[PDB]
């Protein structure tokens, strides 16, 4: 059992939030799984966030940190080689929140897999954070030796971007640095050969808000006008209770509601309406806890909306009572900037035909012009999800 955590609070009542996140890297070298406060569990239960009191083994290891994560090394697969750790703070628009705006910031590591003695130590990161204005620091890297066991190197370089997954090229450069500068060798680094500057996996924290053009720009310095948008929905259900007649899964409805300055709804696109002046709904013509399969596809042609709209809320619900959200696991939304084009549906005949016809040309698949801007979801438990 391994325990990793930062301890910044100095009092459990304070509200300022710091996310300590992990990024896995397989033998292939590509990003395999991700971890953060929105996604408590990753890698089939091997990596479990501390606040979640479920999804973790019955064998109990209790620590005293704040954003602690537990890792159980036996449950891992063979492919997963490296785990990078990134400590970050979100960026609220009106206050300039950064890492150093806290009483303290330390890194506590515990190795307790050996019986009798529990090893625990605390590095400090505050003097590294204080220099300049920084939001995400690569705290540490852990890698598997060819003979087994985990080695914890400490490569730390500050960065201004506040989102792990926005610094994916920097993480891969950390891996390459580990291979070259230091003696030890990982087979994945031999496959990391090429590096793409604009390669980012999206992670969105609660209440994060950004201008659409900025989020669509990312690392690319050139702003791209948000001309069209595609909203994708996906809901996943728990398994049903074993008992007589098999109960039926509910059919959820989605309700996008456009509002006006005075507070009245202008045009709403919903499972029933299916149409509006500027909104077209529907596409033209082993248990994965976080599976994503699209149910509907809402479109939004940015310039063509009625000029009196001000805010568009997307609610998802079934109004049947006495059930709440019981037997509903996850409800997830993904925005897609689609102004430059739409990627063909994965598994569609045209998609596979084009991918096979198109030569690699140094790229596994031709670059999909679509650019994900936000992957935000809400999770629910087995039974508590009622009322």
């Amino acid at each position: 059992q391994y325990s990793f955590g930062i301890n910044f609070k100095s009092s459990p009542e304070e509200k300022l939030n710091f996310d300590l996140s992990c990024v896995a890297f397989d033998v292939k070298g590509q990003l395999h799984d991700t971890l953060h406060a929105r996604k408590p569990t990753a890698l089939d239960g091997a990596l479990v966030k501390g606040f979640e009191k479920q999804a973790l083994p019955e064998e109990t290891v209790q620590v005293e940190g704040d954003d602690v994560i537990y890792m159980f090394p036996k449950k891992f697969e063979r492919q997963v080689e490296v785990l990078l750790f990134v400590a970050s703070a979100p960026s609220i628009p009106g206050k300039k929140h950064d890492l150093d705006s806290s009483s303290k910031l330390e890194f506590a590591v515990s190795y307790s897999d050996v019986g009798g003695q529990a090893f625990n130590q605390s590095f400090d990161l505050k003097p590294l954070a204080a220099q300049g204005g920084v939001s995400s620091i690569i705290v540490a890297v852990m890698y598997l030796q060819a003979e087994g066991g985990w080695t914890l190197r400490s490569v730390g370089d500050c960065h201004p971007f506040d989102s792990p997954g926005l610094i994916v090229p920097e993480l891969k450069q950390t891996i390459l640095n580990l291979r070259d500068h230091h003696g030890v060798q990982l087979d994945a680094a031999d496959a990391i050969q090429a590096i793409d500057p604009a390669e980012r996996v999206p992670v969105t924290r609660q209440f994060q808000d950004q201008s659409l053009d900025e989020a669509s720009a990312g690392r690319a310095a050139e702003p791209a006008p948000v001309k069209k948008l595609r909203i994708d929905l996906s809901w996943t259900f728990w398994p049903p209770p074993p008992p007589e007649e098999p109960p039926e899964e509910p059919a959820l409805e989605y309700n996008l509601v456009m509002y006006n300055k005075d507070g009245e709804e202008v045009q709403s696109i919903s499972t029933g309406n299916r149409e509006a002046t500027g909104a077209r709904a529907g596409r033209p013509e082993k248990v994965d806890p976080y599976e994503f399969k699209e149910r509907d596809v809402i479109y939004l042609d940015v310039p063509d909306l009625p000029a009196e709209v001000r805010s568009m809320v997307l609610l998802v619900t079934n109004y049947d009572e006495e059930n709440g959200f019981t037997r509903v696991r996850t409800v997830r939304c993904r925005l897609v900037d689609v102004s430059n084009g739409e990627a063909p549906l994965p598994g569609s005949k045209a998609a596979v035909a084009a991918a096979a016809a198109a030569a690699e040309q140094g790229l596994a698949a031709p670059p999909n012009p679509e650019r994900v801007l936000a992957d935000y979801g809400v999770l629910s438990k087995y039974e508590d999800d009622k009322a």
